[PDB]
């Protein structure tokens, strides 16, 4: 575990990802994704070792410890110098995927701020990705330009003028843009609305997915499924369009149960906030039916005193990765069930008596 | 069928009982009934022939045809004069008891506005009952005491001075007083509150029961316990559980049409649309439907509907009623055909 390994495991919730975007009740995260690959290199489909080996040292030699004004500095990290529970980690920020812990010479350049992490060696050599926090894909898609020019100042695109970016996916040739939103639906699900209205989503060339990318925790990842023929600005209005709609129907629905079944709603999420707060054992789906209940509960003010950054924090620190890593070794179900019960009683008995004795002293 | 017969069998709802009572929305109506028997002949259970005979040609002489100011003409219907489905119109028409309709000399005097019921020769020998719309339960009690007032100038009471009224059943004995009220509570049966009422009503010396001794939210609730009590404690005991009852099905009424406006507008005006297309329906949706469609009347959710038309049904549509006024038997399956038709013409009429 390097030093920059470490900064990157260490915290569930970057600073970066606690700041409040627009729309941050509804909207969790948005992400913008470029992937682009080497001119005369082949995709990883079929490319060699030593190909690979050679994008990944090309970038340790020209963008580690390098920087860009106003996003910061990046350091490499190589999937190879990563213990598995590490990777799994920066799988459950949603730094990395899945696939990249698999790749032999997968490798990540992650920005210090955790706001840009480009994959390399993935399904394509480079994957741009920009994490901002709330509801902002022209703000990241603006991210994802600075650090995509940065990188082909040093890099040749795989480029044609009748296709456009050349990727291994042929659905992806085109611009490379994948947009994706996570949006916390709990109204929505509770209303017995939700599969009523994927279907429809899914007919505007998107696609619905849980957090892992079932909807555990009632939080979904609506991205750009159609992307061929498409053009940059095209793919983005595609997904704005239809979560800034969900935006409002999630929100009308909360109002409406609100007004209709209000202590219903309230004795259901302080049950939830009862169940965290006071439990032994808790598996990560209870724990994500629970912590869904109470942040909707502080959204609609019914929970008090309570900030939405401490059960975003939650939400990854409760993965069964983070939590074997925050407690140090692999751990059988039943005793992550008895740790987690532990780590969140204990920051959410803290956090209520930060703001029971720093609201005294006022 | 005598002339005096067919007059009571023939309309499901009488004139008296159209009239708006206090409370109608929730309380249907309210029985007083006060038992007695004849000084010096056997109870029911042990009287012979001969004497259960003399009871009724007595009243027979001297009570039929006769009148009482204000309240109208009385006659006397024998049950041995009655075919078996104009006994069972009285019985629906909660004229009479079921267990009347057994009794070989049994009788009832009726009042021609169907107010007063006195039953003879059922469990007593003597049952004034008095039926008013609503809820008015101090009304009937009036009306009650009349009534017993004009038998006991002829007859005389089995009476003692340590004991009261002696009635047949000895926990009846005092009184003779028995109160009931009818009521439709959908909303405590949505809102599922109703089986944690009950049991405390059963506590309070009351019983809650069927229409006819729970479809269509029907309840009655009478008193259980009389033994020792005075009329006063008799009546009020059930008044005002009943009072409660009023407010609380009132309050869950409201609270629905709050939390869940649109799916109560959707529930009862489907169950109107059952009853204004189907082409066969049983007892059992019936009544379920009837309900549905009386509680939009009340909410104001479904206009240009009477609850009286609504009333009018629940009794027309009973399996002894739609019988009789079909003219005989009937299958379960006719009967189904029947009472559809019958209900889809009476619904679209008064919609013209
Ligand atoms: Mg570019
Ligand atoms: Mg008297």
């Amino acid at each position: 575990a390097s030093m920059s390994l470490k900064h990157f495991i260490q915290d569930a919730l970057s600073s970066w990802m606690k700041q409040k975007g627009p729309e941050s009740d509804i909207v969790l995260s948005s992400r913008i994704r470029l992937a682009r690959n080497f001119e005369h290199i082949r995709f990883p489909t079929r490319y060699s070792n030593e190909e690979a080996s050679s994008i990944i040292q090309q970038f340790e030699d020209q963008f580690s410890e390098q920087e860009i004004p106003g996003i910061g500095k990046f350091v490499l990290i190589r999937m190879n110098d990563a213990q598995p529970l590490e990777k799994r980690v920066l799988v459950e920020k949603h730094l990395i995927s899945p696939n990249l812990t698999e790749s032999p010479f997968g490798g990540c350049l992650l920005s210090e701020n955790e706001e840009v992490s480009v994959m390399l060696n993935e399904e394509d050599h480079i994957r741009i990705q920009c994490l901002f926090p709330g509801f902002q894909l022209l703000e990241a898609m603006k991210a994802a330009n600075q650090v995509d020019d940065w990188i082909e100042e040093k890099v040749d695109y795989a480029f044609n003028e009748q296709r456009g970016y050349l990727t291994s996916c042929p659905t992806n040739v085109g611009t490379g843009l994948r947009a994706s939103v996570m949006m916390h639906l709990p109204a929505l699900v509770l209303t017995r609305q939700i599969n009523r209205i994927i279907p429809a989503i899914n007919q505007l060339g998107l696609v619905v997915r849980g957090i892992y990318g079932e909807a555990v925790g009632n939080i979904f990842q609506i991205s750009n499924q159609i992307t061929l023929g498409k053009s940059e600005q095209d793919i983005v209005e595609d997904l704005n369009s239809v979560a800034a709609q969900l935006i409002e129907q999630e929100r009308s629905a909360r109002e409406a149960i609100y007004q209709t079944s209000k202590i219903e709603l309230e004795d259901r999420v302080y049950r939830s906030y009862g169940v965290l707060s006071n439990c032994r054992m808790i598996e990560s789906k209870e724990t994500a039916k629970c912590l869904s209940d109470v942040r909707l509960g502080i959204d609609l003010g019914i929970i008090k005193g309570l900030s939405s950054n401490i059960l975003n924090e939650l939400m990854i620190l409760t993965q069964p990765g983070f939590l074997q890593q925050y407690s140090g070794g692999a751990l059988r179900p039943n005793e992550r069930d008895i740790r987690r019960a532990a780590l969140i009683r204990e920051r959410l008995h803290l956090e209520m008596n930060g703001k029971r004795q720093e609201d005294e002293s006022i």
